[PDB]
């Protein structure tokens, strides 16, 4: 038992709900956030920005010096740095941004990082300003990660159309 309240289930383990995930993420404090990171880890915009913001940048002042010592993260990697005040542990991965021409095929590889927790609460990797259709991040979504994962999405309009979409 957890404490997640109000998600429908569409698998054995993976949930969705509308929903903002830093509103999400501040009520829960789960162990793990996922931020939607690109491999500088600079939180300008989407679902990254938001996060950082709600941190009150100290999510962006961890990452420079992470990325100082350790260089960029790989398109379908990950780092696990502080959640601050939204988590234990915020897990930052790389989708492809379709809108740079990544390859979506890496879209699997950076669902495989939520497979090292075993409970997460996280966005539709490579959704939104990342480009990708969402429905397909989903589906791989369901067919990658087998731990237990609550998929926040903002767009209620969206958030219609996976539920109503979803096979
Ligand atoms: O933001 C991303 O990277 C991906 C994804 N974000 C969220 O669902 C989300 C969840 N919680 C809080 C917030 C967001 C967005 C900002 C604040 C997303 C958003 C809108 C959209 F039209 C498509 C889409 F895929």
């Amino acid at each position: 038992v957890n404490s997640f309240s109000g998600y429908l289930k569409l698998t054995d383990n993976v949930y969705i709900k509308n929903a903002d995930i830093v509103e999400e993420a501040k009520k829960v404090k789960p162990t793990v956030v996922v931020n939607a990171a690109n491999v500088y880890l600079k939180h300008g915009g989407g679902v990254a920005g938001a996060l950082n913001k709600a941190t009150n940048n100290a999510m962006q002042v961890e990452s420079d010096d992470y990325i100082a010592t350790n260089g960029p993260l790989k398109v379908g990697g990950s780092c696990v740095l502080s959640g601050h005040n939204l988590a234990k542990h915020c897990l930052h991965v790389v989708g492809p941004n379709v809108n740079k021409g990544e390859d979506i095929q890496l879209l699997k590889s950076a669902y495989e990082n939520f497979n090292q927790h075993e409970v997460l609460l996280a966005p539709l990797l490579s959704a939104g300003i990342f480009g990708a259709d969402p429905i397909h991040s989903l589906r791989v979504c369901v067919d990658t990660v087998r731990t237990n994962v609550y998929l926040a999405v903002f767009d209620k309009n969206l958030y219609d159309k996976l539920v109503s979409s979803f096979l």
